[PDB]
């Protein structure tokens, strides 16, 4: 149907804008601290801590599985990846800060992709 082509190609590129906004919110994590998912070998207890982990990796493979159905969902996960961070790792950590300046420096990148999306529709 001509309906759900349009649609995909909205869904499309919901995609293609939110694949350049995870590039930016990486980008502004140049130790690659969030890069992966936290190595479950490395920190066998992690998931008693956490329990919906959360790395850009992860985001990337929803992301090209088109999984983000809108730029809520997205967020939700961008905001896993700091809240996890800031949960696990003590205040004075170098983990800890990086999620801090990430989720600063990442604000206006999400509010500018806020207003394209409501933009374009
Ligand atoms: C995302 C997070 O909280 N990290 C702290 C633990 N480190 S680790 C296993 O020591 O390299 C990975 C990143």
């Amino acid at each position: 149907s001509m309906e759900q082509v349009a649609m995909e190609l909205r869904l499309t590129e919901l995609t293609r804008l939110l694949r350049s906004v995870l590039d930016q919110l990486q980008d502004k994590d140049p130790a690659r601290i969030f890069a992966q998912p936290v190595s479950l070998k490395e920190v066998p207890d992690y998931l008693d801590h956490i329990k919906h982990p959360m790395d850009f990796a992860t985001m990337r493979k929803r992301l090209e599985a088109q999984g983000y159905k809108n730029l809520h969902e997205f967020e939700e996960d961008f905001d896993l990846i700091i809240d996890n961070c800031m949960k696990y790792n003590a205040r004075d950590t170098v983990f800890y800060r990086a999620a801090v300046r990430l989720r600063d420096q990442g604000g206006v990148v999400l509010r500018q992709a806020r207003r394209e999306v409501d933009s374009i529709g």
